[PDB]
């Protein structure tokens, strides 16, 4: 309690002397409250207006419109304590997730010269306007490296002045840029090295590609046993207990010197012990702290969900497969029988499963996983929309599986070759390319970003008749040369002036290690969509007087968007397409 957060406390005590007040009327239940003091202020989406004009059909579609149009008590919830045998359960698979993840790694400090060059090339690391601008500035400035470097000798005297979180199904805590910093230094490691790659940790996706998730859970398809599971959990980052987060801190285990000493600071001061601060409109800045839930840098938080998520699921097996009876008590020959199933076929079980965060699949050895609910209940990481004892219902084809909210298709093309391509409605990739994020967008950078979602088109969703059509129309829209940007930057192959052809062939072909023949595709026109009827099942609007003229007038809506942009050099890439190529 207060002795670890106090410091911390105190500090925000003073710089508002003139506004402290222990309110009595504060709305917290399970976050321990403090105090409060005086604030006055809040980021609505704003309209591409580059996409909207080519995408006039679905300006009638209300599942598109109303995307661009506009729990906070969940994050005031509280979890039980788990039993003993679940607790036992959970430190046996951690202890053993750490060494398996640890085999071919090893685990070092992230450095200034990296975290500098992130902020020079705009990576979302959720920091706070202060004393300088932006990110950018304050990097720059030797001021700055002294105010961390002060925090950083107080984290190796086990104690903390200044990393506390600013809150805003979605809770985001940002940090100001030097908490950020000493996170990202002792615990990046798992991100910059890859700990959560498939190769590396048999369940995990991290750096795949989208292009890559289909074949991935096709090649899970192919192993015998039960149906496919993907059960998402109702608000993951809150049913994060304290003995998880214990289980997460053992990777400090595989460490020395400093690096293990700042590591166990983060862990300790910032992620076991938290103070935020949130606007009350009664406004007011609430000093809350609390001891659990997930609360950390997203990219850590996406790590440590990932191994939490696996060691969660592998546990579940156990339970489907008989290895421990009850959750509330592991007796010792159940521990060694958990340890020796662990040894002889943890890693086939780690390879049943797809993880990405709170997002799995399982193909457990069996269907007696669907009713294994009593340490999945017990560890608090209770199923979205279902009851709570009602078995689980999962998948008999793996083209139907949820997965990073999407579905996989397989497409053959006329060559005979095998695509596994990604699919969402398409209700939902429109209605989010008509959206940008932020203010002072110029016409050119407006431009740019729609590029960028008509290039993610070409590579992704090119199966899609409608979207080849928009991301055509759009990349002819925008000057040729002109550079696809983003503000909050999966692996992003789209990002690139290179002709869209060629980094296809690349993607699709060349690196693509489920493709045997590397005969390299010569046009768009070898390069397959669905089935009619399947593209409409996806959302498509293939069929609709609305979309007919859309396409027949196709040019008309390209030359309105040239003209606002002006006398640039443009390229017409229609004729790509069958239907124009005269
Ligand atoms: C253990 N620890 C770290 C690494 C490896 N093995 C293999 C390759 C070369 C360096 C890094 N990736
Ligand atoms: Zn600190
Ligand atoms: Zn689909």
């Amino acid at each position: 309690n207060l002795d670890i957060i106090g410091k911390r406390i105190e500090k925000i005590k003073q710089e508002h002397e003139t506004s402290w007040h222990y309110d009595q009327d504060h709305p917290y239940k399970t976050w321990a409250y403090h105090g409060s003091y005086e604030t006055k202020q809040t980021a609505s989406s704003m309209v591409n207006g580059v996409v909207r004009l080519l995408t006039k059909p679905w300006d009638i579609i209300p599942m598109v419109t109303q995307m661009a149009m506009t729990f906070k008590e969940k994050v005031d919830t509280r979890t039980q304590e788990p039993k003993e045998g679940t607790k036992k359960l959970m430190k046996i698979t951690a202890e053993w997730l750490w060494k398996e993840l640890g085999k071919k790694k090893t685990p070092r400090m992230c450095t200034r010269e990296e975290f500098t060059r992130k902020v020079r090339s705009n990576a979302a690391l959720g920091a706070i306007f202060n004393k300088w601008k932006s990110a950018r500035e304050a990097v720059e400035d030797s001021g700055f490296w002294e105010l961390v470097d002060k925090e950083r000798n107080l984290h190796l005297e086990g104690k903390c002045e200044t990393c506390v979180y600013n809150m805003m199904s979605r809770a985001i805590w940002y940090m100001w840029l030097g908490a950020r910093f000493l996170e990202f230094e002792a615990l990046g490691f798992l991100n910059e090295d890859h700990w959560f790659s498939r190769e590396n940790s048999l369940s995990g996706v991290e750096g795949e590609g989208l292009h890559k998730l289909g074949y991935i859970l096709r090649d899970v398809s192919k192993k015998e046993g039960g149906a496919m599971y993907a059960d998402d959990t109702a608000g993951w980052d809150t049913r994060i207990t304290l003995e998880d987060l214990k289980n997460e801190e053992m990777v400090t285990n595989h460490m020395e010197g400093e690096h293990k000493k700042l590591a166990e600071a983060i862990f300790k001061l910032t992620y076991q012990n938290k103070v935020v601060r949130v606007q009350r409109p009664t406004t007011v800045m609430d000093i809350i702290s609390r001891r659990d839930q997930r609360g950390s840098g997203q990219v850590v938080t996406y790590g440590l969900n990932t191994f939490t998520n696996m060691e969660a699921q592998l546990i579940r097996q156990m339970e489907g497969e008989g290895v421990f009876k009850s959750i509330q008590h592991l007796t010792v020959t159940e521990e060694i029988a958990v340890k020796n199933w662990l040894v002889r076929v943890g890693r086939e079980r780690l390879s049943r499963m797809a993880i990405s965060g709170d997002d799995c699949v399982v193909k457990p050895l069996d269907d007696r996983f669907a009713s294994a609910l009593t340490a999945l209940n017990d560890m608090g990481k209770v199923r979205k929309d279902i009851q709570q004892w009602e078995p689980s219902r999962g998948w008999n084809d793996w083209t139907q599986v949820p997965f990073c909210s999407h579905h996989f298709h397989e497409l053959i093309m006329k060559d005979g070759r095998v695509l596994v391509v990604p699919c969402r409605n398409q209700d939902e990739l429109i209605g989010r390319a008509r959206i940008s994020q932020g203010a002072g967008w110029s016409l050119r950078e407006t431009a740019c970003l729609g590029k960028s979602y008509a290039q993610m088109w070409s590579l992704m969703y090119f199966h899609r008749r409608d979207l080849r059509l928009a991301a055509n129309a759009i990349c002819s829209a925008v000057p040729s040369h002109w550079v696809p940007t983003s503000r909050t930057t999966a692996t992003h192959e789209w990002m690139t002036t290179e002709d869209m052809l060629t980094v296809w062939n690349r993607v699709w072909i060349q690196e693509n290690p489920w493709m045997e023949d590397k005969t390299p595709v010569e046009s768009w026109e070898e390069i397959p969509y669905l089935g009619k009827r399947e593209d409409q099942w996806c959302g498509s609007l293939i069929g609709l007087t609305s979309r007919a003229t859309w396409a027949k007038n196709i040019q008309t809506a390209i030359n309105q968007v040239r003209s606002l942009i002006g006398n640039e050099e443009y390229t017409d890439y229609m004729p790509s397409m069958k239907r124009f190529r005269r």
